[PDB]
RNA sequence: CGGACACGGACAGGAUUGACAGAUUGAUAGCUCUUUCUCGAUUCCGUGGGUGGUGGUGCAUGGCCGUUCUUAGUUGGUGGAG
């Protein structure tokens, strides 16, 4: 009840993403790559093909989720505001995080990890 | 572009930077073009609004200066005259 809710929350403050049209899937090829994302929305089945291309060989791992518009809150184009309309960002399919900083409560997104994916 | 901001759009399933090579230039200006890699919300676009100007107007002015003006000249108060 603490994973898909709130420990994947307190890894956004001001980390390491990725933003706008032209580097959503570029964060794989780099030697840095820890704790990523993709939403089960997807248009084609070729980009999803091609996120799971490189990590599913190596040591990253993937969380599904609903679609990438509810991940647009979470990357940090914060839209939901007092005088702003709340729907401005269409999100995205995948970030990832270079270096967490702060070791508050990043134990439990990689306590999903090991305990089915081993 | 060194067009600030403000609003809408464009907008992670494809906004914007930079750049080797060649006909391309006056020019090793990616200026543009053919082709393709690269940059990470930075911008780009429309609409308002700034802003810059050795642009106008010295007869819209300030300040400064020249001059009549290198000569002795000028002004109140209170009484006197009208
Ligand atoms: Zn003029």
């Amino acid at each position: 009840n603490t994973a898909l809710q709130e420990v994947l929350k307190t890894a956004l403050i001001h980390d390491g993403l990725a933003r706008g049209i032209r580097e959503a899937a570029k964060a794989l090829d780099k030697r840095q790559a820890h704790l990523c994302v993709q939403a089960s929305n997807c248009d084609e089945p070729m980009y999803v093909k091609l996120v799971e291309a490189l990590l599913a060989e190596h040591q990253i791992n993937l969380i599904k989720v609903d679609d990438n518009k509810k991940l647009g809150e979470w990357v940090g184009l914060c839209k939901i505001d007092r005088e702003g309309n709340p729907r401005k960002v269409v999100g995205c399919s995948c970030v990832v995080v270079k270096d967490y900083g702060k070791e508050s409560q990043a134990k439990d997104v990689i306590e999903e990890y090991f305990k089915c994916k081993k």
